[PDB]
């Protein structure tokens, strides 16, 4: 049965990357929660997609340039609705809060891979966690510090299912719906012994079904509720 | 339920690292089969333990100095029982193709070329059902560089602590002696670490076998598949 | 005398990267066959240049997304000429075996598993007569830690300086444009560095071929073995 | 002015590797404190020398097979004296925080997770006033790839030459025996390489201490802070 | 106290990357002399910024394609009282500066092994730090000389806590705008980093700002002003 | 034909690793000169085998602990014979300078800075005419990381199989013993692996010399060039 990976939490009904967005996703049936990591000017791990506070908080400028004390005081939920001054979660709490409740797909944006390794190791969440990053710097870093961690590569970058493990040292391959459909793509990913996650952040119930129907291990989506119902069938 | 890992195949009643010994262990309920691998003078991958041929074949000297053509000649069963005269020193090549689909494989690199092992396993598509280890640092470094994604294991005697099996030795699997399986905190520390757990037994004591089947262990490295299957 | 490196076979008279373009190249006096490698969806090493099958086959899309079983189906000659209707997309497998004992091979990795390439060559015993290159930094580093000892080359365009081919790029062979060949100190620096020199041309100006054949150059990476071979035979006589 | 490095603390008057030993050393004049890092079965960084609890605690067996829960239960002081019956096995956690701002710290990894150490140190902002070493190659290489910016030392016995401390061992500090210190070439060669100089001793000969203080050395890896402390003052 | 790093000498008063621009700046109170290094076709280190000879020489083309011999010929003073000024070999330039100042070496494109050997030989490790916009040059030197001092700009590291943890540098460089921002210097100090500020701006009003700030180095293009 | 590798120089007629012992070797027709490098306390690369200055000089103590200034002033010939009174321990600097153009150089690192070696050989343009080795894994890993290009040898004793001389020890040259040279499959395997072959002897049983010279061997690591040389003529 395909597991649900919630892309930045219950994105459509709660401020992305918030305990609320996260808690909501767990309610709608998400099996995993995806988050994005960044580091404050003073070395603290936070959950936030953008490089700057602007788009999703009461603050502005590079998160890398701000100290945590200030960051910990920003509003990260009012921009969505007044019903939400949610905090820019610290990977510290955000993870401890998720531990035991779900798996976490951690995507490094820019931070210290060592701190991530040390933390995940401290919490004992190695098995139930997997990594990725568009930053080559981050991948190599995490690849050198934590080879044993589960990581994933996109077919888009790997060029071939056979190279996801061989070249990108990953055990999970992310493919689009178009790639999911191509006959050999799944058989190949399977020959390579990869878990398979398909990315789709839309509303087409049909697409959700077709995925819940295919030989796929995960779905990285922006609407867990929909896929959860389709999985109901 | 604990999975069975046949150490050198059912060697108590068959020649170790032989198709016979392996098919035997397989028939006695083995879930995985463990191999020993070395490379010939001319780069061929063989399933043999000792560095030399003397002990388990009718040949002599270092395996690294004999051509594959001469090796495929030797008898790898005679020394054991007369009932084993044909017994060849299997080629990792053919040995894995055979097991491919009948069981899992635990490949211990004695001394060879990691690249050829990774090329081989990736071609047979046996990445998910195999794991590695070596007492040679050189071999582990090579394999670690060539195939980080590969599942591997470290023993507790080397890692010093379960918290270091993955963190320091990049292992996903931890192997422990039955004694260590007894220490209350060891199995728990390993689970905290998220490692798979395997115990090396291969004894006669059917009680220990039942004790391990009882504990929260994932695999049991064995010399007597027969016994454990019953339990 | 200068050695000839056939750029993806005698491509001007045969479908590039094809057993046909290669045999032609051999018959025409080439000492090395240059070939491009990519990997199928299921990990089979193939000889083909483009990322997609569209141009040199009757198939379409990325090769990385198609299973070798269907790939072996395609026709890699038909597009060049009716004479080549059933040319297959060579499996590095067969190709290298067919070339072993017949020529040297210059293997350019486009995108594939370095481990498989190194493993295959070590098995055929072809490490002395093959050299590598790749435009993909990822492929280069992969092969650099997997096969530090293989023979490799770097372009001056990338190395910036002959002295950096081996120093920074770990290569023992430098590739140069005809223009850089003419620069007085380039061939000399490369010589001080202990590098083998290769000039990439592949045009059809007889003058250039004769010039190159006349310079202090070890190899000529070209598109027309027929031309350079003539010029070279001419040199051979004088050599007598 | 030669700075003093207290090897496992004032181990000559207090149970080694305990806060008691650390504060005592601080008082005898210590500039730096030396620890040894091990790791519990569940990944908690502890300050204890031996691979086994036996010799310096009321616990027995490998430190790596025991959960922090039980370790935090041991008596790392009683064996030394009744005055210290209380003593606990210091978690690198708190031990470091307690020293931060009060003294420099020489961290010697026995066997543990380099990553856990590098993260802890960065989080505590103690990068600068701290330096590392280890006799485990596995440990040094682990730390070398994870934290190459850290300050670290190499013993001459291993580096063979002073010009190889940095070039081959990537170290910034060279440890020298009082003997090797005497050779006029050793010290000058070290300085040429831009190295810091530390002399390991831990002996009680006021004779030696005087000489070391005499020499052109930066640190002295001591076992008797009081002795050299007195000698330094006089100068 | 804040030290002065001369961005390839007093490039404003004398031909950049020259013994002249080095002496002048050194005389004006400069503490360090920043220099740009490239390698000739026959492998000789040379101080010159651009990849091509043109801009600051009577010779043309890439430096990488010219033999040291012919390069030694060129005059890198003309284009600026100076005329016979030569393109300095890192050999002489480094020996010439030893004992008189620190040296900030910025690798443009060359062999890190040659640089490390040279600096190790000359006993100049402690008084020198590195950088390079080239990932290749940085990884090369990082693997060859982990111990050398190096800097990463905040522009690239994104966070002060990442200058050492990710780019393995002990020196962080920043702009004045960044210098002005509160918690930046603070975070930089927590990471135990040395702080350098780039500013080739004559606004003597900012030179005053920097001076009063908690900086360690000032990589200026006009030493004189800051010296005042 | 077989190239001659003068192991430490003409051993029975001139103090090992000396200018005198090298020039003498060249006369007996040596093609290559094997050296042993060690670094002086102050960073100078010298040519000397032992870790200490005892056995081969009038000085004493580990070479690494003595400054170059001093070492330069020592006597490396008197120990051998009054004839070589004054022989100096050769800096790899001038020793390579002196050999460039007249011989191949087998540079065996004992314990020094691989970068210093690397830079030197690069500057003197002697990359093609030299190959390397070291029993020290520490030295081998460093040279390997700094100069993968350099040609290097590995003994079959260590590689366990000619097929691993390249694949694992990244070397193109395999040094074997006469004993192994006699074993059938060996030399052939080495050829299948495209390896250059070198045999170590240093003995004086001139029968063997010819056995080696009549074998498919490219190099001979000798103690007596004079002998093998004449067997060559």
């Amino acid at each position: 049965m395909t597991k649900i990976v919630s892309h930045r939490g219950a994105n459509r009904f709660a401020p992305e990357n918030t305990f609320a967005a996260a808690d909501l996703a767990l309610q709608q049936g998400a099996d995993y929660i995806e988050l994005d990591v960044r580091e404050s000017a003073d070395g603290v791990l936070y959950v936030i997609h953008d490089e700057t506070l602007d788009r999703t908080t009461n603050g502005t400028g590079p998160v890398g340039h701000m100290l945590s004390s200030e960051i910990d005081t920003l509003d990260a939920g009012g921009w969505f609705d007044d019903r939400f001054g949610a905090i820019v979660p610290r990977l510290d709490a955000y993870l401890e809060h998720l531990r035991g409740r779900a798996g976490v797909y951690i995507e490094l944006k820019y931070c210290d891979p060592a701190k991530v390794a040390a933390l995940v190791r401290h919490l004992g969440m190695v098995r139930d966690t997997f990594y990725f990053s568009f930053s080559e710097e981050m991948r190599q870093g995490l690849q050198s510090i934590a080879p044993e961690f589960r990581r994933m590569m996109t077919l888009d970058i790997a060029k071939s299912p056979s190279l996801v493990g061989a070249v990108h040292h990953a055990s999970i391959i992310e493919i689009t719906p178009a790639q999911m459909r191509r006959p050999g793509i799944i058989e190949a990913s399977r020959k390579a012994g990869l878990e398979i996650m398909v990315y789709y952040g839309g509303d087409d119930m049909a697409v959700h079904r077709e995925i819940a129907t295919s030989d796929v291990d995960y779905i990285n989506l922006d609407r867990p509720d929909l896929f959860a119902a389709v999985r109901s069938g």
